[PDB]
């Protein structure tokens, strides 16, 4: 088993990360590399800077999903989502417009729901419904004021979440997060917490019971988006991935790429880090290597990945993944 994932080896504290810099849009450096880094920028508990445990180490080696696991503590749930699609492109696409060269119908209404998805919109979707939730929170030293504070905001702004269900995922996340409960971070207190965003892209067509053609074209009425909140349901998605074309096409199950928190106003040049895959430094894979990418980037790309989900969660505020400027590269 030389595919075996393996975990990294303890980097020292004091030890710097070797240079790199971005080309075109992306950086990247082996994962030990980026351990480094991660000790020295994203670690701190408390302004105190500290060593990447063990734990934290296995987690971070699972791949894509690595860096999103550990910098929110958790394996991600994805319960409260949001994503962007235009419905309108859609229904005249699927009813005024008209396939491509030897393209079926299936073929066809799968890709058009993939294209009237717009992932930037989405983005800042989440990232609008993260500034309101953390405005809601600044003040709020129970979850109460918190969720009186939220309802506010968003009655002021005419907000479709507004009129959400009270257990809904979005009322529920933030006594839904692990470390909101803590006496070490947060303590039920919404003022000692930060919204989070990282994304995950994936698969429509998941279905053990689909129809061929949706398992390998797409879904087109699969992980739509709510179309006043742009909420998705996430519960449908049982991680699996697309089924192959040709032969000369394997695929992925998903992809996972962490944002956390960053001031940057221009959306395109906020960084997405996610590594390549599992760590298989003994073997075919090879060593995961991470990637820190613009968004112009993240957005792009696959074709393993049909549907977007911007997923908020939260961070206790002491802790230093989701700061508010991050940099590719080293320095």
């Amino acid at each position: 088993d030389s595919d075996d994932r393996v975990t990294p080896p303890a980097e020292p504290l004091d030890r710097m990360p070797d240079p790199y810099r971005p080309s075109y849009g992306r950086a990247e450096t082996v994962v030990n590399n980026y351990i480094r880094k991660w000790q020295q920028v994203y670690s701190h508990r408390d302004g105190r800077k500290q060593q990447m445990t063990e734990e934290q180490r296995e987690w971070l080696s699972y791949g894509c999903v690595g860096v999103t696991w550990v910098n929110s503590g958790q394996y991600p749930t994805n319960r409260l989502a949001f994503a962007s699609f235009d419905e309108d492109r859609f229904k005249n696409e699927l009813k005024n417009g008209r396939p491509r060269s030897g393209e079926t119908r299936a073929e066809f209404e799968g890709r058009v729901a993939k294209e009237s998805f717009d992932e930037e919109k989405g983005f800042q979707r989440a990232r609008e419904v993260a500034s309101v939730m953390n405005r809601a929170l600044e003040n709020a030293h129970d979850e109460s004021a918190y969720l009186d504070n939220l309802k506010k905001e968003l009655a002021n702004g005419n907000d479709a979440l507004r009129n959400e269900d009270a257990r809904s995922p979005f009322y529920s996340a933030l006594r839904n997060t692990p470390s909101f409960k803590e006496r070490n971070g947060g303590n039920h207190d919404p003022s000692r917490m930060k919204a989070v965003i990282y994304s995950k892209h994936f698969w429509s067509g998941q279905d053990r019971s689909s129809s061929a053609d949706k398992r390998k074209y797409g879904d087109p009425d699969a992980f739509r988006p709510a179309p006043g909140t742009g909420l998705v349901d996430m519960s449908r998605d049982r991680n699996i991935p697309r089924s192959p074309t040709s032969p000369g096409e394997g695929f992925v199950n998903f992809d996972y790429g962490w944002f956390g928190a960053q001031t940057e106003a221009d959306a395109d040049k906020t960084v997405w880090t996610h590594g390549n895959h599992y760590h298989a430094p003994n073997g075919s894979l090879g060593a995961m290597h991470v990637y820190e990418s613009k968004f112009r980037n993240w957005s792009e790309g696959y074709s393993d990945f049909d549907r977007g989900a911007y997923v908020i969660t939260f961070i206790p505020k002491s802790w230093n993944t989701a700061p508010d400027k991050v940099k590719q590269g080293w320095p």
